[PDB]
């Protein structure tokens, strides 16, 4: 989804910064994925655009019309009805998908800052987090002036408190691979109502290639207008997943209109993209001359085309996705399982040392380095789409 930059970013510094810190023991581990974080502000936003695509698509001649502009005096050949049975699936899908998936991925990079806000705290609020608050109980533990009954108090404190932690951990784990088993249905159905985007992309380029044989191919100005709106959206694509840092707050606009998709309105800035409108603009105005069938094919296969481009990003991004999902599931149980080691094995051997200063340092780089996922996590939630 992301074509990176041939050159070092300034972002890049913060990515690297998380990866030092991914052997941290009590840390929040790898939170990456290549150059971006574990839960990424430009893919989201990329992916949310074919949605959005998807959310607005026709299901009837009626709405055809309306979708694509095309004049009241033109008739659509019979074999157009094919679309609309694709469509109204895909249109479904993204419906499910932003029912059901994109609140999950909100939900899970607040779990993240969560967790980290939870156990770094805030010192300029001078308040505590739960990993100063369990270096203070280990002071307690190992204070030669603490009575019996204290120090056996403050084991049980720790105890406690990481009991908490384990407990929460679990808890975005298993979000996390709800998360995974999500993406999985909405690839390949749930094997019940929902039809998956791995069968729709199928039937999408069977109608793709109905279509375009019967109708693309109609003149020399079918052929030659329909290859270059897929060059625009080519060159859309390749401009879109450009590695950049998105400025603004998500949002999406359809000023391209249907022969390319909606777009991240920041994008709209872009100049390439400037571009593309304009020679859109251009393609529109030769199909308000030229005969009714030009105008109608190229409007409506040109669209076509690009709704398969959409959908073979919607798989392939999905896929990844999962994998990422998986990472991140699997970082939760690394984080869970560490706690338990630390309010078992490694307290125990604080009170047979007496000496708890090297896990009170671990504690607090851990916190440190909770700090930074918790900030990049708390920025991608206050930076997405609604």
């Amino acid at each position: 989804m992301i074509i990176d930059s041939k050159t070092t970013l300034p972002r890049h510094s913060l990515i690297h910064t998380i990866k030092l810190n991914s052997n941290k023991k009590y840390g929040p581990g790898d939170m990456t994925n290549g150059n971006q974080f574990i839960i990424s502000k430009q893919e989201w936003a990329t992916i949310g655009a074919y949605i959005q695509t998807g959310l607005g698509l026709p299901v009837n001649e009626q709405q055809l019309r309306t979708h694509v502009n095309l004049s009241q005096d033109i008739s659509i050949p019979s074999d157009f009805s094919q679309l609309y049975d694709v469509y109204c699936s895909d249109k479904t899908s993204a419906e499910w998908w932003n029912k059901n998936l994109y609140p999950l991925i909100i939900k899970s990079a607040n779990d993240i800052a969560s967790y980290g806000f939870k156990v770094a705290g805030d010192p300029s609020i001078k308040k505590d987090g739960y990993f100063k608050k369990l270096q203070d109980e280990l002071d307690n533990i190992v204070d030669n002036n603490s009575d019996d009954d204290a120090i056996a108090k403050a084991i049980k404190d720790f105890k406690a408190r990481c009991g908490i932690l384990i407990k929460e951990a679990k808890q975005y784990e298993e979000a996390a691979k709800n998360i995974v088993t999500s993406l999985d249905q909405f690839l390949h159905g749930d094997q019940k109502k929902l039809e998956g985007v791995i069968n729709i992309q199928k039937r999408l380029k069977e109608v793709q290639t109905a279509l375009n044989q019967a109708h693309g191919e109609s003149s020399p100005a079918h052929k030659e207008l329909l290859e270059k709106v897929k060059n625009l959206k080519t060159t859309l694509e390749r401009t879109i997943k450009a590695e950049q840092d998105l400025e603004k707050k998500v949002e999406y606009s359809f000023l391209l209109g249907p022969l390319l998709g909606f777009v991240v309105y920041e994008i709209l800035e872009n100049t390439a993209v400037q571009h593309i409108k304009n020679q859109i603009d251009e393609i529109k105005k030769q199909l308000d001359s030229a005969q009714h069938d030009l105008d109608r094919d190229v409007k409506i296969i040109g669209m076509l085309n690009s709704i398969n481009t959409d959908i073979d990003n919607l798989y392939s991004q999905g896929q990844e996705a999962i994998k990422v999902f998986q990472k991140l599931q699997g970082i939760w149980a690394t984080i869970g399982a560490q706690i338990e080691n630390l309010r078992t094995t490694s307290l125990q051997e604080v009170q047979d040392s007496d000496d708890a200063d090297e896990i009170q340092i671990e504690l607090e780089d851990a916190s440190d380095a909770w700090l930074v996922v918790a900030q990049e996590a708390r920025d991608f939630t206050l930076n997405a789409y609604s």
